[PDB]
């Protein structure tokens, strides 16, 4: 297969929770191993923006998001915010790429000063001490100096800013499309197939 | 009223037409003086991701504009990309606040480093320097550490960086909501009533 | 009225008095006070490019200007440079925009080091720390990087660098013309009205 | 097969003209699929250093390249400055590496601010945003501190700066043996075979 | 003869054609040969700003200039803004000092950071990388922090950042005394005689 | 004659008043132009340290250093430390070069933040901006790390720092043996002749 | 005559050792006298790269070159490298020229340090604090930021980095073209008379 | 007793032999032990700068030291320039305060980057990062801006910069006198009782 086979994705509490739905689902039915990982704040999110009664424990998480994805057993791992034990805890784990969509400022801050206060941040660290690949999809306007700096000096030491900013060149034509645009952006970064979003100018061989 | 009497509204070739077209429907109906400037680019993604026909000349497209919003007799100025006698041009001008929307990354780094090739990028200098509202709206994903030194580069000097990235929390339903969602953030930032995103939490008192 | 009503007015050894004596007329003429101080080298300075014969103390200096600009009893306040006593020495004072024209290097320098050393650099210390408008008008030729360091650092904070350099492009007659035109950018610059210098391209409605 | 599929090729204005196309033959023997992009002031270039007759307009250039060349149809791909429906335009374009040779001190500083102001200049920003592999060949000498800080940021973002400066370690006797050592060191750094230049060493197994 | 014998006269889209048209006068009454570079913003200012009817084509613009200036065949040389094929495009030429008098803010962001996108900024880029002279005459108020960094940049560089701020300390009485001021130190910096400004303090011998 | 006809030479509060003397008398007989400037704390130092017993006035000063000196009529201009109307204080002025020999720690300071308190610091100021020659010869030990940020600065923009360290490597015999190893020094940068200090290795001419 | 009439010629261990003899020997045909430095590692570049058999000890390369070159008696002085009484050890010295030609990344790197681990470094160490010329000619591809951290470094505080990158646009037809086109450009740098390449532009008097 | 009682004394190629052998002259009376090393280039200088016959190796060395000095046996240990296994080399051993007297310009460079190519080196590489006392005495004249940049970096870190710049204040009247008063500056750092030098203002009560 292309791309990796295991993705830890963690959910904080940005809007846009649609966007991490829809790529857990588009990384399940590429048959990858997730780690799943979801914030406090995050979850008050999704009850907000969205009909998904996600259960607040991991293991009863854990069950609810393979149904909801058609997953396989075993292919959706939930791991609660302080499990040391979890595999993204430290780097002689099995490699992962990650990815945090939504990411919050507040999460965008701890990785960037590396903080290490829960295991999605601790995970972070570890990805980029192993040089791992890391991507943050921040959603927030405007954005200030601090979390432009933030976001300079994650991207300076390899991290994928990818913010939650759809493009509008296929003329998309419901809320769906623009959160897929977003996800195929996030799936395209990490190297693994998506048919969303087409390869711009495939088909154009000289200039009309 | 409240906010700018007049705003200088630039698209640049960005994707996102459509936040720029709502901005100017917005301003007309609320009875601002808008100078309106384009780039050659954008009125390429103009035509690629609307079913607008924008005329290319600048007094026809001022008179397509001022019918297309319902504006009044010369409430829509437009001006073309060399016309140093257009008012933007001046720091001496009466006071404008400006948006750039949608910024392409080109756009902001001629306004990061000064380039003053065009009308657009001029009138931002002036802004910059005379102390007058500049906000950037930039689209594009990722973002580069070049992209992010040129927009915190802006920020430390006081322009509004506000990515084209729609936010959830109200349950958007279509792509105009996630449109207008930006749009309001736009009007807000620079103090001009809106009522497509009410006030967070205005009605909640205390904690439950 | 429009604008500051107070503007505490610093005349420093720079070249260039005739741009501070027209400024302060400018201000009298729109009835606004003007607390008034001067360097011992600025009055060196206006000894040698004027005729103006202004007394070195300042109840004397205060008299003379008063009659010399027509101001009302009480409207030109002239202060001392150790006169700690008066309203720019803290920021506990009545607000005042605050204008050094000409800025001196030297005064220049203090201000960007927070040197404090007199009452026209303590008054720009408190003008910076209070967030109250400050505008330097330097003239000199070649900036040197040692200059350019301190414009810029004071340029970050929110200060204005405004140097006397005047514009041709509406054909300038006159010494007074080019004086005016500076004077005319100080005003604009704190918002006060003023004929000298028309709004570039006010009635410009669309491209040639 | 080893290294890329895809390379875009964008000439510009340094001297140098045989690098660019010796790489381009190279690519083509190669097999690989190739997105040639070249300045104005770059066909200048060539006119006067080499006897190549290019065509102006990109489809006679396309047929023109892919005859000099011996390559297959659709193998070279021409498009102009600004052909933004061109792959090398958009992230979301299949995966490309690109090499700017040679790079003129403009395109570098182009590159390092972010302007896009034309296709390679965009090309080149796509390429940074991506982390896809961009390999700039400057011929300059001297190199001043302006070209020197834009080649220090854009290799601190991942860019390969690679000078037109070759090696003579293995005796060359013509100019051909120097523009196909640099030809070299290009492939190499794209992962591309190439047996003009040894591995060095490749036969010594201990001191002597 | 002193200073040297050869300058490259840019003239940009600042206001202030007077002051490069003094300076050209100037230069010739010396005896110095002048590669002459006009941008088309400059054009514009010149037909604002003065009676001048320059011609637009370097041929005609040539012919015109060596009459209006009394200069020698051939002391003139007009260069258009993409003769690469022109001395000042590179390193190799006979050393020329060069003046950008007025230097838009445009010019001055493209000479800080290298952007060569024609003969002036090209010429620019030439004079810093071989250490050759280099005068940049700003006109512009307030100076934002964007203008003051490029200007700091080329100053440490070594370039000297002269801005159209004259003096009034030997009262002068006309506009033609003011542009003369700054004419002057142009010259003084460039070491080539002029009586237009005294040696201050000459005839000084011990304080009074 | 080789090196500046015309020498600013200030003292000023560092301890090494017979270094200041000996350039005095050196640049007398090698028949150079001196304008002498000395700061109040300076003439402490030189009643502290020698048996000159130089007068107050600059007047009287300036008979005393002629005689002292041998030193022609006019040849040693004394200037006082207000003397705005001396060469020293104008970048008009004719060119000096300027050495500052004693130079305290607090005229190292003014000078690295541009200050000008007194004709000392504004022309050390103006030699900077005309960039033309300044020798700084501090004394002391420790430097702290303001001390040596300052004259890193200042060497950064072209100012010679030159400590008050002499060499012992001509074996000296006597104190005055080190004074004029750091007079040889000066003169040496200054491009002033000198027979104190040999040119090392002058004879020698292939490795022993 | 023009330029330096001392040059210290350094060879470190870069590929390129023919740039090196090509420039002694036109250091030598216009009657410059040489201070020659060779570092272990460029001798066996030299051996690697052309049939000069260049003796180890000074003295005996001494009679070689002095011969190799037609060069006069004592013209061409060779030192070795912990010859501290060589005149390039101090600045004390007679004013030398100084260039590396190769720079090796390694002497590239010392020199920006100040390591003066060796002649050749400690002399470039005296050019930088004596404000003499020093040249340094890196031959290196591609150049890490380590590589260009130092080039920029030095570039900053005045040394002219002129890397081994020969120009194409006069149509070389041999390897000694391109060799004498870097040539060309040093003596050119350093103001000595070469005709190997013309004056770009020279008989160019107007566009076409 | 007061100050460290051990002492790692390192002479490096820096003019100044005869500060260091009076240093170690004053340790010895004051009873402390020292841990001597001497660079190969401080061999030659003292060679060159007095008429100590100082024997080669480090043993030879200890017992002509300890008998030059009148100095107890076992008082003054002399280690090696690769002599590992000596105390300096490792924080491990116990504490000594260090002084480099005189420091050449090459090992106040090692020690600013962290060389360690010999135990001098690498004895400073522990002083600092042990926190233990480590004092520098530079003899240099002029400083160029890396030497700067190396003693502010040390400085920064808490190395005592103590330039070899004797002071004049107590009219010294011999060679001796002015050795005398910088090695009473170095004690006086160290907290080591001297009577060379006496303490400023002692018997000082109240202003004249
Ligand atoms: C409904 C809703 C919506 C948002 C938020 C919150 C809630 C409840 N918050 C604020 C964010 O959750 C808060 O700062 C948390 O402290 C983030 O903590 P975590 O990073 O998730 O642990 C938030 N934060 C952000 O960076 N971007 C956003 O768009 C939003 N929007
Ligand atoms: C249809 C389409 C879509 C896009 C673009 C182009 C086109 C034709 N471009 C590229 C951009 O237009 C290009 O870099 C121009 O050089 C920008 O020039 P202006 O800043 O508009 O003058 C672009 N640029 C950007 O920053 N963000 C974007 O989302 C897009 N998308
Ligand atoms: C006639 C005349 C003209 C000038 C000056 C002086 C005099 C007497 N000075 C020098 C300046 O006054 C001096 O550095 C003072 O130390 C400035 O002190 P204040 O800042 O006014 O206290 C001066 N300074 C400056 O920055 N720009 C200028 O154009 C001039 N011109
Ligand atoms: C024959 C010839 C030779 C050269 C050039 C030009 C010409 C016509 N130019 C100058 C360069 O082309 C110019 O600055 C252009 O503006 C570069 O534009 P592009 O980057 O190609 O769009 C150039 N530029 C550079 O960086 N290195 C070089 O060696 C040369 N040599
Ligand atoms: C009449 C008039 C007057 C001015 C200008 C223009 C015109 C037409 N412009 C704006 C400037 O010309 C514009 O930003 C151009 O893009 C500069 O391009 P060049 O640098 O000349 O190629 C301008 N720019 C500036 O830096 N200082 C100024 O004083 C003025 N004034
Ligand atoms: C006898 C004597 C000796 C010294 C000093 C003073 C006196 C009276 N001062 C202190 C210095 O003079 C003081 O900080 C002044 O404020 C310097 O002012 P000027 O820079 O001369 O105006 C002093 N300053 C310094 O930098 N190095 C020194 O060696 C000395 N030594
Ligand atoms: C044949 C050959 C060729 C090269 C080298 C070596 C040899 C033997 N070296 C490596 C370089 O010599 C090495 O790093 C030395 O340590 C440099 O020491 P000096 O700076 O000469 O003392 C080298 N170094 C470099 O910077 N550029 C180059 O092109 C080469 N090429
Ligand atoms: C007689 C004599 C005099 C001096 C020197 C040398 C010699 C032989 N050197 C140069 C210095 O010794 C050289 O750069 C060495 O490489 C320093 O090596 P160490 O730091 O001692 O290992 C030297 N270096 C320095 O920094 N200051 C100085 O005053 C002198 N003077
Ligand atoms: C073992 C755990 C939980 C963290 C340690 O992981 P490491 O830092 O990568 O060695
Ligand atoms: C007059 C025009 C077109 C630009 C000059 O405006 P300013 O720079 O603000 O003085
Ligand atoms: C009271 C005086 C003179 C200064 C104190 O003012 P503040 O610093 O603003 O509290
Ligand atoms: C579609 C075009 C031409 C540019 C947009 O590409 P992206 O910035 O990578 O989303
Ligand atoms: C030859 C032209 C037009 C530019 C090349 O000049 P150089 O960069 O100085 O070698
Ligand atoms: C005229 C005096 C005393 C200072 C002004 O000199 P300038 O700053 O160099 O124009
Ligand atoms: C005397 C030698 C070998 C070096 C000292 O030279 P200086 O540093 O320039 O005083
Ligand atoms: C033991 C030796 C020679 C060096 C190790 O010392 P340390 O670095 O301080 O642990
Ligand atoms: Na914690
Ligand atoms: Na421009
Ligand atoms: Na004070
Ligand atoms: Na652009
Ligand atoms: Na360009
Ligand atoms: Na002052
Ligand atoms: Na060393
Ligand atoms: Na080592």
């Amino acid at each position: 297969m292309s791309g990796p086979e295991r993705i830890t994705l963690a959910m904080t509490g940005a809007s846009g929770a649609q966007y991490g739905l829809r790529l857990l689902d588009c990384l399940v039915q590429e048959e990858r191993e997730v780690h799943f990982l979801i914030s406090k704040a995050a979850q008050l999110v999704m009850a907000t923006e969205t009909d998904v009664a996600l259960p607040a424990k991991p293991q009863a998480m854990q069950a609810f998001l393979t149904e909801y994805c058609g997953a396989a057993a075993g292919q959706i791992r939930v791991f609660g915010q302080n499990d040391w034990m979890a595999p993204p805890a430290s780097g002689s784990s099995a490699p992962n790429a990650m990815v945090i969509c939504p990411c919050s400022t507040g999460t965008l801050s701890a990785v960037a000063t590396g903080a290490c206060n829960n295991l999605i941040e601790r995970a972070a660290d570890v990805a980029l001490k192993e040089r791992r690949p890391l991507v943050l999809v921040p959603r927030e306007a405007p954005f200030s100096s601090i979390h432009l700096e933030n976001m300079l000096k994650l991207s300076n030491l390899g991290a994928v800013i990818l913010p939650a900013a759809p493009g509008f060149y296929h003329q998309p034509q419901s809320v769906e499309d623009l959160v897929d645009f977003v996800v195929a952006r996030i799936l395209n970064t990490l190297g693994i197939p998506q048919d969303m979003l087409p390869r711009w100018g495939e088909q154009h061989l000289v200039s009309d």
